[PDB]
């Protein structure tokens, strides 16, 4: 009765997890196909994060940034090896991270001209809750109550190579996307679109920003979503699975848009040793040799059965995605909220989201049986829906 | 050499921490009296926030708000109970809470008119990095490259009734203030001026907003500064100390300021398990009977030796503080900058600040006789200054 009433919630309160279960106080077990939302990469409890964290908090968990640690040091050599090789910046959440890509590309823009402050972003896009993020997030409805926000802002609609050209002006610093939209409803952007975002911002002179917050850290069958498409942007966000439970983000960039300068942005708990430990872990996992090869393997395995149920389904409309995030979206007669529902009663936990979907966001450590186990469920409930 | 360029930097790796004292690697001790930046309260690897940390690790760390959990429950019965009883919301971070604090303050202000947008803060003031909690902090330097940022602020010059009455109008939504400035150099309100804030908010019906970010969870002697000077606000946020070393942060509202509903406003990471387990922690060792007592006896004894310092030493223009919290001041031919690096070179680690400060933050648990060997070093660099 103590917390402010700003979220939806399943009536369940969980303390304790091992895999891809998770249970509440008298022991039901659910599986858990949310990941905390897409988070929990290694799905809950995993032997190694756990002794990494154990470890950790019996020597140091935090120091500031007025010195250096060691495992902040080694997480941004792995994140700069692992990807295009540039520096990294530490924050503490996806909207965090954001927020310093967005200064990133305000700095860079005034190296040229003080009008080059327009940043665009896509209608429908979810880059955080923070006023500069939220400004970036191209969803009215979040804002509204909020205004006047971040001036400078201009949307575009997803995968619309015109929409984009008629919206660039030399005066654009960055162009903000996610690969594969998340809170939309899980929507992958065609290569070509991307391809077309990287020209215009070398024509333009302009940051191209991916947010991988949600598709980044070997969701898609890849490290980073980035790497499946062939696309590579100046400046990359991450969070959520980068610390497979422990709070934490980042930002990378590569020599163009290394403009930071001592004093230009800062942040207190950003980088401490026990979350970067974390991170340690969860890479090292990640690229472990055959893990990510088994993720694509069974992200293909859960496609195939929801793409099959999708023509045997008269309900569901379409199902989209990657690896691992992937969406399934009803027709319009059918509540995507009531389908999460009656999952839930049936202990399965999916993440609704936007157009009338629901979100299959299984840790990458999923088993086949458990694939099997969460698509019967839905074929369940959508069998009496 | 993987990580971006924006922090200055003492010249030490740390791997290791013991109460008021943390190791490089060769095993070099310093007596800490940084705190991390006024984070570690317990100091560090405290047995019961270690204890309760790998507890917590090996049972749940993260699992979304989609969902309860007990640790945040908790957490935020305790923060009402133990503050002016109001509702929680809990952000990772320092400018996070400050950003949700905005946007309760907006959506607040919109219940009576849609130019009911402005804040106010103060000249000097910090509340944090992201674009929001920048608008905020009253520093151009700070903003300037990141322009423009958002509209509807205007700062007044702390402890200055006359300014801050000026600048009040019906088209305020909240003023924020630190009840003591950190990041400035350490500048505690005057209680007149905080009574005049209180005043004039309910005048104007405004949101008053206390950051507490760095001046609170036990630091002056009490839990929050503003039961010190008996001035309760709104709004009260929280970050640093409250998780002892996990990052989390806070945001308390009275039942006025409790305006935000589902979807309003949310965060992925946000009152997690984990993080919530280490405040309980925290909030039940501050509690503890006599625990802040001795912290105002220890900050009376610091703040005796540090007065006595002032008048034996023309160097040091003034000491000002409260509890555990407290800035000296040089004469403006020595560089605050300079003596933080002696005090470096002889293991004493201080926080320099503004206004040619350096700031004394031991953890709350720091020992009498740790407080003598940081005066005498602290005497032994400005004997040679
Ligand atoms: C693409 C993307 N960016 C940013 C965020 C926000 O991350 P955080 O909640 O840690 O601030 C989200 C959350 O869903 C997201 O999907
Ligand atoms: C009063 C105050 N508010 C907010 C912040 C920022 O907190 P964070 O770095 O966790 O975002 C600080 C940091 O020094 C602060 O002193
Ligand atoms: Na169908
Ligand atoms: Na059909
Ligand atoms: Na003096
Ligand atoms: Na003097």
């Amino acid at each position: 009765m103590y917390l402010m009433n700003t979220y939806s919630r399943f009536p369940a309160t969980f303390v304790y997890g091992k895999g891809s279960w998770i249970y509440d106080e008298k022991g039901n077990a659910y599986l858990d196909f949310t990941s905390g939302i897409a988070v929990n990469v290694l799905g809950h409890s995993h032997p190694r994060l756990v002794e990494a964290i154990k470890d950790q908090a019996e020597k140091l968990i935090h120091c500031s940034n007025l010195f250096w640690n060691r495992p902040q040091m080694e997480l941004a050599e792995l994140l700069s090896k692992n990807t295009f090789g540039g520096k990294v910046f530490f924050a503490n959440t996806g909207t965090e991270a954001n927020e310093a890509a967005i200064k990133i590309a305000r700095k860079y823009g005034k190296k040229k001209s003080e009008k080059k402050y327009r940043i665009l972003s896509a209608h429908n896009s979810f880059h955080g809750r923070t006023l500069g993020s939220l400004t970036a997030t191209g969803q009215p409805k979040y804002q509204k109550p909020f205004e006047p926000l971040v001036p400078g802002f201009e949307y575009f609609e997803f995968n619309n190579v015109e929409d984009l050209r008629r919206k660039m002006s030399e005066d654009v610093c960055a162009v903000f996307l996610e690969p594969i939209q998340g809170e939309s409803g899980i929507v992958p952007a065609t290569k070509e679109f991307l391809e077309e975002a990287r020209k215009l911002c070398d024509e333009y002179d302009a940051l191209l920003v991916f947010d991988e917050v949600q598709c980044g850290m070997g969701r898609t069958g890849k490290l980073f979503a980035y790497q499946k498409y062939g696309v590579v942007p100046d400046v990359l966000t991450t969070a959520k699975g980068l610390g497979g439970g422990v709070p934490i983000g980042a930002v990378i960039v590569n020599e163009r848009a290394n403009v930071l300068e001592p004093g230009d942005h800062g942040t207190t708990f950003g980088g401490n040793p026990l979350a970067c430990r974390a991170g340690v872990t969860v890479i090292k996992e990640l690229t472990k040799e055959g893990f990510l090869e088994e993720v694509e393997e069974k992200g293909n395995y859960l496609m195939k059965k929801l793409q099959e149920m999708k023509e045997e389904y008269d309900v569901v409309a379409d199902v989209r995605g990657m690896g691992l995030m992937i969406g399934i979206q009803f027709r319009e007669e059918v509540s995507n909220r009531e389908v999460a529902t009656k999952c839930f009663e049936n202990k399965l936990l999916v993440v609704p989201a936007g157009n009338n979907t629901i979100r299959f966001l299984p840790p990458l450590t999923v088993e086949y049986g458990e694939i099997d186990l969460a698509v019967e469920t839905l074929k369940k409930v959508l069998q009496g829906i």
